[PDB]
């Protein structure tokens, strides 16, 4: 279920991942790595209101909420090798389990 992407180090990650208007309209969102054996790391949250459009930064990282395309965007820029591993965007509701939206993304940097 998981998706590879092939990237260069320096290039910049995008990853576009729909998310139900109908449900999660005023639902945070999240940016997680999903590291082997140990918890999901949350990288980057969206912030309240959260159903208005908003473009967070948080180091590399870049979450831009398009409830109008009904879209969340992820952008990390300047890959670097060590990036490599497994994320995902999520509706994010500490304690409930996250709900994964799109697919797991296998991200490949060399
Ligand atoms: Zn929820
Ligand atoms: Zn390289």
């Amino acid at each position: 279920e998981e998706e590879r992407y092939d990237l260069v180090e320096g290039q910049t990650l995008t990853v576009k991942c729909p998310f139900n208007i109908m449900k999660y309209a005023n639902s945070q969102k999240a940016w997680q790595r999903l590291p082997d054996g140990k918890e999901p790391l949350t990288l980057v949250v969206t912030q309240r209101p959260f159903t208005r459009p908003s473009e967070v930064h948080m180091g590399k990282f870049t979450l831009k909420h398009d409830p109008s395309e009904a879209m969340l965007q992820v952008q990390m820029t300047d890959l670097q090798v060590t990036d490599s591993g497994l994320y995902r965007c999520v509706i994010y509701h500490p304690p409930n389990d996250p709900v994964v939206l799109f697919h797991p993304v296998r991200l490949v940097v060399t």
